[PDB]
């Protein structure tokens, strides 16, 4: 059904999308993680990020573990939520998280980390985090010149 999900959200057919979606998780709420994101997905994808944040709280009480949750959180101190200065200690929660979620990925890993450095800017509490998570992209691999690109940037930004 997701394939159908994926046809109707790049159709925008989201009323049949979203009642796809909510037929999933209700059915299906032991694997909760593809449809409850994929509402979550969708939402912002409709920019109802006051609601992704809260269907993500929601995904927090299943599994408060989860980097997709703690970034869609991180995300939404950043996209929406105008209450930002304590994001950095709610970002470092996050970045706990990815310590130990992919020690083996280097090619998600380095993306993982100039986007979501990106995301931050010129907050330096945000940036001292946000490039220990360019370190970990430079711990897997180094020889990958995008690796010290992203890193760069934030050097950049330093």
């Amino acid at each position: 059904a997701l394939g159908y999900v994926a046809f109707l959200e790049r159709k925008t057919q989201l009323a049949k999308a979203q009642s796809l979606l909510d037929r999933l998780f209700v059915l299906y709420p032991n694997c909760s993680i593809p449809p409850l994101v994929g509402k979550a997905r969708l939402l912002m994808q409709a920019e109802d990020w006051e609601q992704a944040i809260e269907v993500t709280h929601r995904i927090l009480a299943h599994d408060k573990s989860n980097v997709e949750a703690l970034a869609l959180e991180a995300l939404y101190a950043m996209a929406k939520d105008t209450r930002h200065d304590a994001a950095p200690v709610r970002v470092r929660r996050l970045l706990d998280a990815v310590r130990a979620k992919e020690p083996r990925n280097v090619a998600l890993l380095h993306q993982f980390a100039l986007v979501f450095s990106r995301l931050a800017g010129d907050r330096l509490d945000l940036l001292s985090l946000t490039t220990q998570f360019s370190d970990m992209a430079y711990a897997l691999d180094s020889r990958n010149g995008d690796v010290l690109c992203g890193l760069g940037y934030q050097q950049l930004y330093r």
